[PDB]
């Protein structure tokens, strides 16, 4: 992280143990639950990359997924190098313009990552760009770990409509589905993959019911 | 959240892990108990919307209810857009006047949400307006989850008048009932849905007893 | 709560989660033990009313007692309105003189509650007056929940004089008894409601023994 | 407690929940172990009396002992009133010279207790004097609760000399014994109340052994 | 650690208990897991050597490994002494130029270690150089404790391809293997040491599959 | 019929099925994005297991042209 000073220059405060441990305990307990994606951001809102890397590295389990995230950061990295050019030999006295690897803090140092993140001429935040990339690797894994696809989430003889709708929506977000499909699935597949006795009551409501109405109606059916 | 500086402009401090976890542990343990509504406010008294959204999102369970809250924020959102007009093309150099979605921080950024929340000309607090909306979705769910309606809370042969009155009042607040009804239910339905032996003693007190008198009298009856 | 600033006006800091939880865990575990009364004050020494109300409200159990406290705050409230007059239409630009409900923060806002609590002309602390009222409702409940009245606390064949005196004094404070009665009960009823074998030894000490002497003497009797 | 300010007067910071709870958990678990006396001081090094009283009061158990402490504070209190005279009617504008009860903060307020504790003309610390008194009541109780007197701490066939010496010294401090007696008991009663086989070996060392020598020698005897 | 002051010189703040305990609880629970290496750095980002030494020393178990680390710090130490010369008798008034042992803080004091770490003429950070050395001793131990070598990590009849790849990669990093070998092992030995039924499906993908494809394909095979 | 009910018969080709699917996809006036998801997924899910595995062996995000050729005589 970065803490500024009065009469002094910006300094690098370290990351904190509690936070390093919470991220570790949100991935080893929730088994890369979708929520892992925001937990990470919040725990990292103001962490320079060197620190983000130390956190992800403390986790020595689910190491296949972490490798997948590393592959994704390198692929996104290639795009930034291609789209952003080299101004040419940059005159000594100037910190090298940032690349996808310095953004990570691998080849670069925290002090240089703070320098770009705050340089007055063109501040390049090498702290938030990296997290975004990590979040695409985390998100794919969540999608690789939705044990049930939404088309298979249905209702058994003794399964109600409140637990089923919970199992459905939780998967729908984790599949990283788009919005229009979300509504169609929400207004149709919810009723299709259900017990018939409750289905008749959800259909008794009328057309385009609301989740409030669907839930209240099928209370005890 | 927002922390101001001396010699510097307002900055965005992040939300804290402990608080993100407490909200999560007040919803997964109390099963959206009514108290969830204030716990949220207190945990969020000074959180800009971006953060309020990160908290609600970390919870990946009870996701049906969270969807209901999202529907409610969008419905209230339509009202604000209708009631509050567009001054027209706003001259470049001016931050767009706030809408129901920027209030959420979805399409907007925290820096802009802080800018309106503190702009000197007409400070628009986009932090408290949003929470209020979230609280109406949370409140409906509590009402959707009062397992017993107050008209069904009664006294069995071995149920006393202290546990029953507790089960009654807890439901009365969670039903989000109005005040005049609250008093009538309080002075009448409490005695009606009760064991007769205790009922005779509560009636021996006189007319319009006080909960102190009702409770002390039916001690052991 | 209220935190003052240098070069800036007083601000409202929020209440803290840990404290909201401790009050909740001192009432759901001690079952409104007498100590609940001071725990509250200490946890609230510098909390503006809006916050005191949020804490009491997070507790959704023992809700009958909380209603009793609400009745007591309204009754005390009537007294303040009667004793303190209305200076008449107060000129615009002046915050309304405080009433029993603003003291609670119900109809009022924290900023106005801080304004009176610190107004230079006649600072009206709307923070401590309210707590005092809450403490009379809490105290009555403790008295409504002393399972044993002091006149019934006695000694059985295998009950000693150290556990009995503990059960006696704990009730004596919770009954909210007065001081002169406290001494008479202390020097007389302690010996009366006791095992005879120990009674003879407590009486062997002489007249007006001291709890030190009474306790040391009946060691093993 | 008291926190001073720059450009402002001294203020009263409150006591903290964690500390109120630790004192409570050092008395309900250690059953007024001697260590309770220092735990209290350290937890209270800078607490004005009002707070010291709130802590002791949160403990609603072992209430006989707390009453004994209250009797002791009143007895010491009489001595201060007798030894320290009344300068006579003190001119309005002057805070009353402190008495044993204001030192407690009972009849007095924290602001007045801070005023004497810091008054420039003759600062009277009403914070440390009170604690000292509380410590004499706590100490008597520890002495009233040494289950074994040192003259009864001895060695059985299978009791060694390391556990016995531990049981002996722990009692010796809790009896609040004097120093000269401490040495005689230490160099004599330790050997007297012991197993003979180990006694012969402790005596083989010579005269006035040291606890290092006594302990190393009787290793396995 | 080191905290600077305004109007005063740099001071040595101490290390914190929680951190001393976390390092101890990351080595006695993870049994020198590879992650121990970064946990240490993060917990020590800004700790002067004297403190780093106090932490490692609190751990009294796995003391063979700590001795190995001590041997490694002494061997690296010899290199620094050889490569860095003695400018000769350094004039009194000048702190001795740093050596490998002062870097540790053994023969040196924290104040001198802070003086070099911040001396304006040629700041020598004796805080980060030491940690680096400790990290080579920690890393060797992790390699001495990879119970399974990657050439022995294979798939049994009921072992899938997700747990196996996890056991493989975790070892690959802990063996401290190089990058080119990492890719060859990754694209070849992963398929070789596997169940044949899944092997046929991983081979059905084509050539140079990606861990995403390999993992999705062998789902249920 | 409807697209969430259309299913390839056990001894029916997945070709007969696609003609009973795209015909019912346009009729339902399904949105274009909802069309792509149903197209790349709901076809394979509501199909014979043998051809479902054969199209799954075809690879990721297959194209209908390839799906038809691979499930030929499947
Ligand atoms: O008291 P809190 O500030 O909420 O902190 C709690 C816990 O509280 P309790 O003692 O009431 O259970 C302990 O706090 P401290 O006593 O150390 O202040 C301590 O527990 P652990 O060491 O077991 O984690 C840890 O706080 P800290 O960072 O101050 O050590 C943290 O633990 P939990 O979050 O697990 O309750
Ligand atoms: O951890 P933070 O979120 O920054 O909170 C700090 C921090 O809490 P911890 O003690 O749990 O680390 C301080 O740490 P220390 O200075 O004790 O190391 C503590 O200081 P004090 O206990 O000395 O006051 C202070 O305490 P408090 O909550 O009583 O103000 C507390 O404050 P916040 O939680 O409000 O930030």
């Amino acid at each position: 992280p970065v803490q500024q000073t009065g009469g002094g220059n910006y300094i690098h405060v370290p990351l904190s143990p509690r936070t390093l441990n919470a991220w570790v305990k949100l991935v080893e307990d929730k088994k890369f639950g979708a929520e892992v994606v925001p937990g990470f951001q919040a725990l990292s809102e103001g962490c320079t990359p060197y620190d983000i890397n130390q956190m992800l590295n403390c986790v020595g389990d689910h190491q296949a997924a972490m490798q997948i995230i590393r592959e994704i950061i390198n692929d996104e990295a290639a795009d930034w190098d291609a789209q952003h050019p080299i101004p040419g030999p940059l005159p000594a006295g100037q910190l090298r313009d940032p690349r996808g690897s310095d953004i990570a803090g691998t080849t670069s140092t925290v002090e240089e990552q703070i320098q770009w993140m705050y340089r007055p001429q063109n501040p390049v935040p090498v702290g938030n760009i990296y997290r975004r990339w990590i979040q695409i690797g985390l998100q794919k894994c969540v999608r690789m770990y939705n044990p049930t696809n939404i088309l298979d989430v249905k209702q058994g003889p003794k399964e109600p409509f409140q637990s089923y709708v919970d199992r459905f929506y939780k998967s729908l977000r984790a599949e990283q589905t788009d919005p229009a499909v979300k509504n169609w699935m929400t207004q149709t597949l919810l009723i299709q993959n259900a017990n018939p006795d409750c289905k008749l009551v959800l259909k008794g409501l009328g057309m385009n019911p609301t989740l409030e109405e669907m839930l209240t109606a099928c209370q005890g059916v």
